[PDB]
DNA sequence: ATTATGACGCT
DNA sequence: AGCGTCATA
């Protein structure tokens, strides 16, 4: 009852750009716009991988990992744009410096927790309380939220879809206690007039725009993120929850997307979120372990205590290729230039990073794939990185992997490797 | 031949 | 440390 812990304590937001990529090409090449797009990397082999895809495109059913070729198959008319090409790799320098413009404006409003290139958790609660007091108890327009949406409503006793957000709107605004400074709801309305106004921000000072959740926590804000995108916010109040997850397949929810998730489902004989709450903390922590049970029992009833992590710039510095099929490395030499492509693009990125940061790199991972090795990576080595030069740190990671090499031949290399990673870690202040 | 990343957990 | 999981364009 009186003591138990709702979860209600924060406002956090979850930002995140639409189809990010696109919007970056989009901006450039203004002929772009408004139409079936998406952004592709590499051309050889079957048109190149789709890596973003405009809501455009996605009405013919254009997805990401397509196939360019097979995308034009749904969609003849689809206009692409190449990821730049640099020392015969795929080079994301564009799409880094333009999640730089993003993070950098979000900045302004609250400490951000940078979860991928296109999105930001942050938590306003600090923002909301400021707000608060600045409003003096004055009531909340609808005005003051043009995009949002409230999840769950409109409710109880129009056929279009703006007309339909409104009505939520103003049943929520209408119910809200603007007397009561500490009113969780009324603390998360606030909260989405603040993320309307960096959402203002962020597409008048880059052109970009972008979805957000706001929520008690990271987990409730990125579900509602994604509930009403492109360009719209979505609020999920923590009343809002049994409803919600009543219904919501657990691999939605962010962690249980994989094999845990898929786990939780076949050992509990469930499909909801929602259906979690009738086994007790003891149960879940027997059956998925300690930390992952106590998330559980408190995540299925809408709480959860993650921080939004002070940390707006990227903690690993890497350069990755795969060579698929028939281009996997089987000379020294083959292997040498490649790390040397590697190394050269990653000695730019850390020296750019070095200037900008005030901060240096002190080891360096050196990972690989071998031929018919199902896993992601065959093999993780690291060395010292001492020393921002592609030469040295392709002759070192040459070093750690060359034993690797399975050939009696010295000028052969066997089996071919499939894939090169280049990755540099822990930071020192510089 | 689904590519290039990046954070964090386990032992 | 090296490996695995989960995540996003
Ligand atoms: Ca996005
Ligand atoms: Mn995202
Ligand atoms: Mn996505």
């Amino acid at each position: 009852g009186p003591h138990m812990a709702t979860g209600q304590d924060r406002v956090v937001a979850l930002v995140d750009m639409d189809c990010f990529f696109v919007q970056v090409e989009q901006r450039q090449n203004p002929h772009l716009r408004n139409k079936p797009c998406a952004v592709v990397q590499y051309k050889s082999w079957k048109g190149g991988g789709i890596i973003a895809v405009s809501y455009e495109a996605r009405a013919f059913g254009v997805t990401r990992s397509m196939w360019a070729d097979d995308a034009k198959k749904l969609c003849p008319d689809l206009l692409l744009a190449q990821v730049r090409e640099s020392r015969g790799k795929a080079n994301l320098t564009k799409y880094r410096e333009a999640s730089v413009e993003v993070m950098e404006i979000m900045s302004r409003f609250a400490v951000i927790e940078r979860a991928s290139i296109d999105e930001a958790y942050v938590d306003l609660t600090s923002a909301v309380q400021e707000r608060l007091q600045k409003l003096q108890g004055q009531p909340i327009s609808a005005d003051l939220l043009p995009s949002t949406y409230i999840e769950g409503l409109p409710q109880g006793p129009t056929v279009q879809k703006e007309g339909m957000r409104k009505q939520g709107l103003f049943q929520w605004l209408d119910s809200l206690q603007i007397d009561n400074l500490t009113s969780p709801d009324l603390q998360l309305t606030v909260g989405a007039v603040i993320v309307e106004e960096m959402r203002a921000a962020i597409e008048r000072e880059t052109g970009f725009q972008c979805s957000a959740g706001i929520s008690h926590n990271k987990v409730l804000a990125k579900l509602a993120c994604g509930l009403n995108k492109p360009n719209r916010q979505t609020l999920v109040s923590h009343g809002s929850v049994p409803q919600l997850f009543s219904q919501m397949p657990i691999r939605k929810i962010r962690s249980l997307g994989g094999k845990l998730g898929a786990s939780v489902i076949e050992i509990l004989g469930i499909e909801y979120m929602g259906e979690l709450t009738q086994f007790t903390e003891s149960q879940l922590q027997s059956h998925f372990g300690e930390k992952n049970g106590s998330w559980l029992y408190a995540m299925c009833r809408g709480i959860e205590h993650d921080p939004v992590k002070p940390r707006q710039l990227p903690k690993t510095i890497g350069c990755s290729k795969n060579f698929p099929g028939k281009t996997a490395l089987a000379t020294r030499e083959q292997v040498q230039w490649w790390l040397l492509q590697l190394a050269q693009e990653l000695e730019e990125r850390l020296t750019k990073d070095r200037n900008d940061n005030d901060r240096v790199a002190t080891q360096l991972v050196v990972s690989i794939r071998v031929q018919g090795d199902k896993r992601l990576s065959s093999l993780r080595r690291c060395c010292a990185l001492t020393r921002y030069d592609a030469h040295k740190m392709s002759h070192d990671a040459f070093t750690v992997i060359k034993n690797c090499n399975t050939s009696g031949i010295q000028t052969e290399w066997s089996p071919p490797l499939t894939m090169l990673f280049l990755c540099a870690t822990k930071f020192s202040a510089s």
